[PDB]
C-alpha cells in the first residue's frame, strides 16, 4: 500500500462553494489533507459518505484539515450535482474533478477498465506523508467519525514522538 | 486522418430515451452511423450542437442513420443533463459515456492533457468505413444542416458508384 | 485529429498567377491560412471545389486569409492545368506542388497506397494552430461557403476570448 | 489498492491455541477471513490491537469469520509471545508466521526497508475477494469495533446486492 | 547497380493510345521491355527524349520490344501532356504513372528529396533480367538509336548464348 | 565462496546483555570478529551451538575476538529468547537481528525458500577480510573448539606470514 | 543509381605507362574523370572495350578527361596483361587494381558472389559528381565514341549552366 | 553458499594409485563424497592437509566415503607429485586434475585472477546434496578428524530424520 | 589457430594442367591436402615457394597428398602466369582462384587491408582435420622439404595411434 | 592467423635458472621473442621439443632472441619438472606458467575443452609484431633448427627492407 509514502504533484480543477478553483500539491503543504475518492457523480451510494464528511467538516477545519473529494468526473459535473442533490449541496469543501485520472493514478486508485476511482480515503500530513488509508467495496460505508478518530490520533503522534496511542 | 478506414470494436454504456443500454460496434453494422464527440456535459457550446442534431434526428432516422453522441462523462451524467437541460431533453438518440477514453481514443480524438474528446464528427457507412470527418476548435459549433448534406452525399455515392457529388449537394 | 496542433515547417514550389514561387511555413506566420488538399490534377471532382474557393478568394483576402491548394503533383502540372481548365484558370491563390508528399504527410493526409492526398481542408490561425479540419470521401465535394463561415467563427473567438460561437 | 481482487495462493505455518498448523488459501475458501498484519512480536508497545480483536473473536466466529494475524516473525516466536504476554495469551485465532515475507508481499504489505509488515487489515469474502482494506501508520490504532461494523456491512451487501 | 537482376512486381495505371490501362510485371513476361524513366511531365528536356524513342517505336515493336515510359506523375497528367504537346502526342507506347513512387524505387531510381525519377533507361529480357542500364543527369539527353543498338546486341547474346559482342 | 573478500557495510539492531545497541561494520574495524548465523530463535532444538560459543566467549574476548550471532529474527525476539532460555541467557555477546535479511545476504547466507539464514560461521580479521568459513546442514553441529583453533591459527599466520 | 552524387575517397595502386603509381580521389579533383570497370584481366570480351577507349584516349586528354580502368585484379596482373596482349598494350591511361574491392564497392559495382566488377562506366565532373552512367551485361560491349559524345554533352551543360542538351 | 544444493555434472581425469582414471558425477551417485580443493601441486601447505586425509582414508572408506582431491593442475602433475613427495605418496584416493576449471567453477571455488582453486572442502551425500562446507585461508589448516566428525553426524541425521544431534 | 578444426565447405575455379576445373571440399574428402596460400600472382617471392612444392609434388602424390595453391587472383590469371613463368610452368597441381576471398576467409587468412592472402600453409588429413599450420611474414619464404617432413609425421601418427613423433 | 599483429600485454610468473620472476610484455620490447607453447608438463613429446630449443639457446641469445616457453601449468610445476627431467634441466630460458589461460588466449592458442595450449610457436620482432607462426598437432614435434632459420630470415628482412628471403634460408 501507499502507507508512509509522499504524495505526488498534481494540478486539478475543483468546485468549491459556488466557485471554480485550481488545486495543486502546493496547496497541501503545511496542512493536513483528506483525499476522499469515489467512483461517479449522480450515483446513490457516494453521497451519504460525502455528506457524512460534510457534517464533520467544521470540525475538520478546526483541526486544520482540508478535504478534497475526488472522482474522474469534471468540476462542471460536480457543480451540477451540488445544485441538484440536497445531500451534496451541503458540501463546502473542494470537489476536485479528475477527468485525466492523473490524481487518481497518483494514489494507485484507478479501476482501469472502468475509468472510475475506487472508494479509497487517504489521510496526508503537513509533510506530504500518507498516514492512514481506507478502501471499501460499494455498500460498506466509510464512517466519518472513525475518520475523525484516526486523524486526531495521527495529529497526536506527530505532536508526541516516542509516545504512541494504540487501539 | 482516419478517412476511409474501418471503425474499431468498442463497448460502452449509454443513456437513451430514459434507459441505460450497451452499445458496441456490432450495433452499427449494416447501418449508417454518426459518432458525434463533444468535450464535456454541463458546459456551453455543446448543447446547441447536440440539440441542433436532435432537431434533424427524425429526418436522419428515415435515412437509416443512427446517432451516437460521445463524451468522456459517464452515462449517469448524461441522464442527469438530459433531465436538467431543456435542450438536452429533446435528444432521442443514444448518449454514450466514454469514461475510460477507449472509444474516444479509437477515433484518435482525445485531448490527452484534458481527458476530454475534441469536437469531432465521424460519418460511418454500413460497412464500417469512415466517409466524412469534421473537427472544430473549442469555440466553433457545428452545423447539423451541413452534416445532413454530407450524409446524403455519402449515401448517393454509395448508391451510384459510377458517379460523383461535387461542391454543395442538392437532391 | 490534428486539431489544435501547430503546423510543421515545410518548403514547396507553387504555381501562383503565371509564376513559380516558393512557399514555407514562414509565409503562413502571422496570417490565417487554408490548406486545401485534393487528390490529383486533371481529374473529375476537384475543379468545382477549387473553383468555389476561388469565387470566395476576394473576401478571403479581405479577411486576411491566405489559401494554399495542395496536391502531390508538381507545380509544372499545376501551371498546365491552370491553362487548360477555365475553372482552374480563375485561381489566383498559390497552387502548391507536393511531389515528395512531405507537406501532405505533415498534415497526416496521404493515401499511402495511391500517393495522392485525401480531400482535407485545414484552417490555420496566425500562430500556426490548426482550428478546423474537414475531410471527405473521394466522391464528396466540399462547400466553400461552409468553410468561410467556419473561418469567420474562428476569427471571432480569436478576437473575443471570453466568448464562443454555435452554428 | 488491492480492493476487489482475489487473494493469492499461500502456504504458511501458524500457532493456534496450543498447536502448530499449516494454513493455505484453501482454508479460506467458503469463509469470511480477516488478515490482520502487524510489524513485530515482543515489542515495547502494548499489543492492544491484537487483544482487541481477540475480545471480538467470539462474535467474529459467530458470524462465520476467521481471523489470521500475520507478521514476518516465525510461528515459533508466536508460540513464545503467546506464552509470555497476558494480552497475547487470550488470542485463540491463528497467528501466522511469514519469514519469507511471501504472504505479506501477496498483500503488497511489506515495509521493504524494515523487513516488517505494515499495519494493514484485509477483509476477504468466501470467494476470496478483498472487500475492505485498512492501513495505518505506527502509532495509529486499529479499532476492532469499526472492523466488526465493516464485516457486517460486507456480509449484508453480499446477501442483498443493490439494496440502497 | 541493378545490372543482371530480376525486376520486381508492380501494378500501375498508364496512358496509351487514347485509353487508360493497367500494367503489371505479368505484361512484360516473355517480352523485351524498355523502362524509360524521366523526372516530370510538362517540362523542357524530357519530350525530345521520348519523341526520339517514339520515332523508333514501330521498329522496336517488330523486335518484340515493349516500351514503358515512367514518371511520378499520374496517368491523368500523361494524357493531358499527350494533348497539349506536339512532341508527346506522337507517343504510341505506354506512359506509366508512378505517383506512389513504388515502380521508381523498384529500380532504385528515385531522387528522394524531389519525388521525381532520374533519367534512367532499363532494358529487360523476357526472363525479367536487366541487361542494359543508362543513366544521365538532368542536362544530358539519351539517344534512341544508341538504345536500339544496345538492344539488338542484348538479343544476339541471348539467341547465341556463349558468345559476346563489342 | 566468499573466502578472502572484505565484508560489506551493514547496520543492524542487536541485543547485548541487557540493552539494545546498533552494530555497523565500523564496530568490526581493528578487531577479530565472528559472524555466527543460525536459522531461528525459540525452536524445538536445544541451542547447544550458541551456548557452546558462549562457553568459549571469555577466551575469545581474551584473544581480542568479538562474537555476533545473527538470525532473521528481530532484536526484540532475541531479548525475549535470552530471558526465557537458560542456555541463551548465558550469552554475553551481541545477538544481531536481521529482519530485512540484508546482513544475511551480505554473507550470501539466506535460505531463500525459508527466509532464514543457513548455519554459517564467518571469521573476519581486523581489516575486514574473511579468513575462514564453515557451513553445515540442519542437524550437523558446529564445534566451538574447532572454531577456537581456527581463529588462533588465523591470528598466527597474520602475525607470522609465510612461516611453514 | 549513383547518378548526381559525389565520389567517395579511395587509394589504389595502378599500372600506367610502364611504371606503378598511386591513385586517390585527390588526383581527380579539378578534372573530368572516367572510371571504367570490367570483370577480370586475361579474359575475352574486355580488351576491345579498353582498346576502343584507348583509341580515343589522346582525344580525351585534350578535353581534360582522365581515364581510370578498374578491375579487382592487382596492378601486378595489369602490367602482365599489358605485355602479353597486343590490344591491352596500347593502353596509355591508368589501370587501377582493386583487390580489396573497396573502389568497386564505392561505385556499388561489385558482383558479390564473384568478386568481380560489373561492366559499368562512370563520368565524373571536376567537383567529383557523377554525371553519366552506363552498365551492360557480360555480353554487350561499350562503344567509346558514344562515351565521348556523352562527355562533351556533360561538359556543355556545366560550361553553359541553365541549359540542356538532347 | 552452496549448502544444500545438488552437485553439478563433471567429467575429469584423475590419478589414483598408479592408475589414470576418469571420474564423473555418476561415480558419486549412491555414495558419500568429499571434494577436497586446494590451489596447486608442488607447494608446501596443501600436503599435510592432504596427508591428514590420507591418514583417515581407510576409515572414510569403511564409512562408505569417497575422497577426491581437486586442483587445476593436470592428472599428470598429480602423478609426478605423488612420486616425489613422501607425504603425497601416501595418498590412495583419486587426485582429480581440473585444468579447464569446470569442476572448480561448479563449486563456485575459482580464484579467477589466479586460475587456482580456493582451499575449500565439500561433503556430498548419496543424493548429490552438499551437507557441509569448509573454506579456510592459507595456513589455517583443515583438520581431517573434524571432517570425520561432521561426516558421522551427516550420516547419522540421514539415518534418523526427525532426530538431530547439535554441537 | 585453426589447428585441429575441420575445414569449411568451399567451391572455387582453378587452373590445373592447361584446363579449368572446379574444386570443392568434397574433392578433399578421404585425401590428404595441402592448402598453400600466397599473396599475389606475378609478384616477387611466391615463384620459388610454389616451384619447390612442385619439385616435391611427385612424392606428395605418391603419399596420397593433394596440393592446392590459393590466391585471391582469378583462375584466368593463374593460367596466364603458368604460361609466362618457367617456374610457375612446372606446377601440375591445382591453382585455385579465390577472388571472393571466401576460401581464404574460411582459413582466416585474409589481409583485410590488402585483399590478398597471407603466406600460410595448411595440412588437412582425410577427415578434414587441420593437422599443421605455417604462416610467415611477407619477406620470408617457406621450405617445401620441412613441409614434406611434417606431412610424413602426420601420416605416421594417423597410422600408429598410440605413438608420437618429435623432430 | 595473428601474422603481422602486435602481441597483447600480459603478466605471468615464471621459473628461470633457479628463480621465480615476473614476465610482462614490457620485458619483450626492443627484443626478439619466441613464445613457445606446449600442452602440459610431465608429458611426452614436449621435452624433446623444449630440449631441442635449449640446445640452440646459446646461439639464439647471440641473435638477441629471448625464449619463453608457455603451458597452463604453474611456475611451481615448471620448477619441479626442471628438477626431475634431465632434458628439461638444461633449459636456461624462462618457463612461464599460464594457469589463468590469459597469455595462451592472447595468442588465440587455447584448446578450450582441455585447458591446455596447442603446440604453437610465435616469433616476435622488437616492435611487437608477430613475424612467423608454427602450429602442429599433438603428435607432431617441432624442429628447433628450422625455427632458427626463420628467425634469421626475419632479422634479415628487418635489416634490409629493400629485399626478400625466398624458400630455404642460407646465410
Ligand atoms: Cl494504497
Ligand atoms: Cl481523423
Ligand atoms: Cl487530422
Ligand atoms: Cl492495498
Ligand atoms: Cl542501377
Ligand atoms: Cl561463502
Ligand atoms: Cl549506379
Ligand atoms: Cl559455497
Ligand atoms: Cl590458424
Ligand atoms: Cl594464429
Ligand atoms: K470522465
Ligand atoms: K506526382
Ligand atoms: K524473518
Ligand atoms: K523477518
Ligand atoms: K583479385
Ligand atoms: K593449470
Amino acid at each position: 500500500s501507499l502507507i508512509n509514502t509522499k504524495i505526488k504533484p498534481f494540478k486539478n480543477q475543483a468546485f468549491k462553494n459556488g466557485e471554480f478553483i485550481e488545486v495543486t500539491e502546493k496547496d497541501t503543504e503545511g496542512r493536513w489533507s483528506v483525499f476522499f475518492f469515489y467512483p461517479a457523480d449522480f450515483t446513490f451510494v457516494c453521497p451519504t459518505e460525502l455528506g457524512d464528511v460534510a457534517d464533520h467538516y467544521e470540525e475538520l477545519q478546526k483541526l486544520g484539515v482540508d478535504v478534497y473529494s475526488v472522482s474522474t468526473d469534471t468540476h462542471f459535473t460536480h457543480k451540477a450535482w451540488h445544485s441538484s442533490s440536497e445531500t451534496i449541496a451541503k458540501i463546502k469543501y473542494a470537489m476536485i474533478g479528475d477527468p485525466t485520472g492523473a490524481l487518481t493514478r497518483n494514489f494507485d486508485n484507478m479501476r482501469e477498465d472502468e475509468g472510475l476511482a475506487d472508494r479509497a480515503t487517504f489521510v496526508v500530513d503537513p509533510q506530504g506523508i500518507i498516514q492512514a488509508i481506507e478502501v471499501t467495496a460499494e455498500g460498506i460505508g466509510r464512517d466519518a467519525s472513525d475518520l475523525l478518530r484516526k486523524i486526531k490520533a495521527a495529529q497526536y503522534v506527530a505532536a508526541h514522538p516516542g509516545e504512541v496511542c494504540p487501539a
